[PDB]
DNA sequence: CGGCAG
DNA sequence: CAGTGC
DNA sequence: GCCG
DNA sequence: TACTG
């Protein structure tokens, strides 16, 4: 469990005795990232979570070996930057990685999209709203691009919550809305509110989206829909933009998905994350023949067994790990 | 050598 | 499906 | 990038 | 893992 980070406590980063370390390895992982080598970015932001959690300043190559999720490789790297201050690769990264940032930075543009508009030669913002060609989503994160890069204080949260839960309640007063995402892990600022319904009957909550979405647009209070599935009525999730009422407020990220009650606590624990918090446990499962969605934990399939999970803590128990409250899962 | 969450 | 985001 |  | 196109 040395080698899981969801088997511990993620206030273990919050005394990094490597910073000097951690910061130019952030600097390289996201340059990996937005150009798209997905698994080399995590297996630095593997090293980076391990480093900062480790209880010494790492001083030599055969102690950051000996580090799970520390190779020869990111070894080398640390006694360079022990030895000499800098990390030389920092000085040779693709110049083309900023305006990659930049691009991809936009709601639904991924580093493909990125790289497709650095090799048709834009190189701005500008350029991208004057010739690129965007999709519904991408025109709305281009015209909110600011606003989504903010992150909101964790009390302005609270108010969208409550906006939602209200809203929702006044048409099913046993429904059960709860903020999710890192506001329930207790960060002080949220970059959106993560808002999960459900119905304790384990039926009342089927079809609330479409009088829950009309009864928000009602008041104005939502300003644009990024994905909102409205036709078929099979409609989990909800992304979009709210904005609260009055005078010097922002537009905000809105994620809303709605379950069913048997499934609330494996979806508070997938809403709740991290991400890599998730990851982490997910891994685990795996390994365990187990699978942990945000439906159910299932054993390996032939038809796997649904396990019964009626709490966060079944889920927990059931791999093996000790129970983190949410603040201690922010991996 | 191949996965790396689902 | 590939691409994207949760 | 790291891991088994 | 659920959307888009
Ligand atoms: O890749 C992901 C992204 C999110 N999730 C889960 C965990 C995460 O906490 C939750 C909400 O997604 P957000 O993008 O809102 N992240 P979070 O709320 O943790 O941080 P913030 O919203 O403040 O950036 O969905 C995953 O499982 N995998
Ligand atoms: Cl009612
Ligand atoms: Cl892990
Ligand atoms: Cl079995
Ligand atoms: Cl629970
Ligand atoms: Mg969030
Ligand atoms: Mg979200
Ligand atoms: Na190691
Ligand atoms: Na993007």
């Amino acid at each position: 469990l040395d080698k899981w980070v969801c088997a511990q406590p993620s206030s273990q980063k919050a005394t990094n005795h490597n910073l000097h370390i951690t910061e130019k390895l952030e600097v390289l992982a996201k340059a990996y990232s937005v150009q798209g080598d997905k698994w080399r970015a995590l297996g630095y932001a593997k090293a980076i979570n391990a480093l900062k959690s480790f209880h010494k300043p790492v001083t030599s190559y055969q102690e950051a070996c000996s580090i799970p999720g520390i190779g020869k490789r990111m070894a080398e790297k640390i006694i360079e930057i022990l030895e000499s201050g800098h990390l030389r690769k920092l000085d040779h990264i693709s110049e083309s990685v900023p305006v990659l940032e930049l691009f991809s930075n936009i709601w639904g543009a991924g580093t493909k999209t990125a790289q497709m508009w650095y090799q048709q030669g834009f190189r701005s913002l500008e350029d991208i709203r004057s010739q690129a060609s965007l999709t519904t989503q991408q025109a709305i994160g281009l015209k909110h691009y600011s606003d989504f890069l903010e992150r909101m204080p964790r009390e302005e949260a609270t108010e969208i919550e409550q906006t939602v839960q209200k809203a929702a309640q006044a048409f099913n007063s046993g429904l059960l809305c709860v903020a999710c995402g890192s506001y329930r892990r207790g960060k002080a600022t949220c970059g959106d509110v993560d808002v999960l319904i459900t119905h304790p009957d384990g039926r009342s909550h089927r079809g609330i989206f479409s009088r829950l979405l009309d009864s928000l647009r009602q008041e104005g209070f939502l300003t644009d829909d990024l994905v909102s599935q409205e036709e078929n009525g099979q409609q989990q999730k909800y992304l979009g933009v709210c904005r609260l009422p009055g005078p010097g407020r922002r537009h905000r990220r809105l994620d809303i998905i709605v379950v069913p009650y048997s499934e609330f606590a494996c979806a508070l624990l997938y809403f709740t994350g991290s991400a890599h918090f998730n990851r982490s446990m997910r891994a685990l499962a795996k390994t365990k023949g187990m699978s942990l969605s945000e439906h159910a934990l299932s054993t390996a399939v032939v038809p796997g067994r649904v396990l019964p999970t009626p709490t966060e803590k079944d889920v927990f128990r059931l791999l093996g790990l000790p129970y983190r409250e949410p603040a201690e899962r922010d991996w």
